Parts: C-alpha cells; structure tokens; sequence
C-alpha cells in the first residue's frame, strides 16, 4: 500500500494531462513490492492480446511437436489492414512461428487472425488465458473489430493488474517449459512497435520486451513490459490508457511517463 501512495497524486496530474484514464500495475519480482493505479479497471487490449496469443501457440508446441514448423497458407483474404510481414509472404505462406513472430514485433493483424484461427477463436486464447489462472481477460472478437474499445464494452478488455500477473506467469514464472519461455521473451524483446512507450522510460543498458497495443480511437492505446534492470530482480509492468470521445488520440509520452512514475514508485533508479 505504501508505494502505491507515493505515485498516487503524480498519476492522477498525469492523466488529467492526458484528458482520460490511466491504469497502471508494477510488480518488483525481487521484494513483491507492486505499485498500482486503476489497475482493477478494465481497459481494451487492442493489438496486446497478440503477446498472449503468442504464449498460447508455444503452450499447444509443448503438447504438438513440429507445430511451430507448420506452414500455413493463406488468401488475399486473410489480409487485413496492417499486416506487413504476412502481405509478404502472400505467395508462400508462413510457419507457425514466423506468424507468431509477426504478431509479436510487428503486430501483424493477418498472422493474428490466422493464429487464433488454430487455437480455436478469441473462446480459444481466453480459455488458455484461464488455464494459467487468469480471471479478468476475455477476447471476444478478431481484428479488426475488437479494437472497437467502446466505452463501458467489457469485450476484449483485461485489467493492468491481469495483464502483468500473466505476463509474469509466463516470461518468468512455470506457465511455459523453460524453452517455450525463453522464446516468449526472446519475441517480446525483438519487438519493434514499443520504441516510445516503455522502452522510452528505461535506460539503454536494460534489458526489455514488450507489445504494444492501439484501438485508434477513444485515446485508447497500451503496453506491457519484462524490464530487466542491472543488479535487481526483473520487474514487470502494464500501462493502458482510454479516454471518453471516440476522437480523443492516445498518446506515446503519456505511456511513458506513466512506466517512468510505476519504476519510480518501485524504487528502481532508471
Ligand atoms: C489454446 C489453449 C487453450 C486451452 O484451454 C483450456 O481450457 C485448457 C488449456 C490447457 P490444457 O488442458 O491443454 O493443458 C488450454 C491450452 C491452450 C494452448
Ligand atoms: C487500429 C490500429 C492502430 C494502430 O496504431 C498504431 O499507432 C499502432 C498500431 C500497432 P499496436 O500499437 O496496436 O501494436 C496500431 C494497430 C491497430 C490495429
């Protein structure tokens, strides 16, 4: 509770800044020390599912040998608005892991689709986010249509506070063999869309992976985070914004700011 009040005014200035809400949950995997704000509230994913979609598909490989392998040929109709890495790859198809790679580090929405298309739907990814004991996340549409991010909507919405705890579970904890593990987190550190949201409140020597997510509209954008700072225990994070009008724009800075403020609370001198 202690920490949560140091942080507690600068993130309510923070998001009133903003114009909207901010939530926000930190975890320090050495103390258990947590920092939280709004973390409770549900917030859309928009693109973030795409992480744990990812988790899903390497779970089902511990079972499926070779399923990571697999290619998998698709249509220009499996095509969706940003999907820069399987458009190229039109003529060929893909593997398994190249399409989670995709939707990782590049958000690719066509590989999203295609993938939960074998893990059985958006009931698929929930029920695995379920079997890792995960309460709060549901994913109820594909893209594009659950970036949607209407106020009220519980559909395809978790909380900051599931987000990390899963996230946890799954880059360092046992929710994946340790060699599913490690390429979880290998995908989430060759992430390329996070460069201004909470890789732009760590220092260069640290280690980190995330996946971002954007509605593109009601200033609905997020991101979570593995960051593992020199000479401390890893910490895990989660900042997700929305905002009330559906032309209201997210913000980079403000995601930033708020991973500055959680890392701050926590103590971690970054
Ligand atoms: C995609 C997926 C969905 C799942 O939904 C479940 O209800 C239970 C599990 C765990 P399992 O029973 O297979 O050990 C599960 C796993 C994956 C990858
Ligand atoms: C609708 C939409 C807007 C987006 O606007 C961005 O600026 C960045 C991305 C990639 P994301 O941050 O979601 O990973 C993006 C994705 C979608 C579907």
């Amino acid at each position: 509770h202690m920490l949560t009040n140091l942080v507690a005014e600068p993130f309510a200035k923070l998001e009133q800044d903003f114009g909207g809400s901010i939530g926000v949950y930190a975890m320090d995997t050495g103390s258990g020390a947590t920092v939280s704000y709004r973390a409770e509230e549900r917030f859309p994913l928009c693109s973030s599912f795409k992480g744990f979609l990812a988790a899903a598909v390497l779970a089902r490989s511990q079972q499926q040998a070779g399923l990571l392998d697999t290619p998998i040929r698709y249509g220009k109709n499996a095509l969706v608005p940003w999907s820069p890495i399987s458009e190229k790859y039109l003529t060929t198809g893909m593997t398994v892991a190249e399409l989670s790679a995709a939707a990782v580090q590049y958000s690719d929405n066509a590989a999203a689709n295609l993938l939960l298309k074998e893990l059985g739907g958006p009931a698929g990814l929930t029920a695995f986010m379920r079997s890792i004991g995960d309460t709060t996340f549901r994913l109820d549409r594909w893209e594009l249509e659950l970036n949607s991010a209407i106020p009220g909507d519980a559909r395809d919405t978790s909380s900051p506070r599931a987000v990390t705890e899963s996230l946890q579970k799954l880059t360092l904890g046992s929710a994946l063999a340790a060699p599913q593990r490690q390429q979880f987190v290998d995908w989430l550190k060759g992430n390329t869309t996070g460069n201004h949201r909470i890789r732009a409140a760590v220092p260069a020597d640290w280690a980190v992976g995330d996946k971002t997510g954007t509605c593109g509209v009601y200033g609905t954008a997020n991101d979570y985070a593995v960051v593992w700072p020199t000479g401390r225990a890893p910490i895990v994070l989660a900042v997700y914004t929305r905002a009330p009008n559906k032309d209201d724009k997210h913000s980079e800075a403000v995601i930033a700011a708020a991973a500055r403020l959680a890392l701050e609370g926590l103590g971690v001198n970054g």
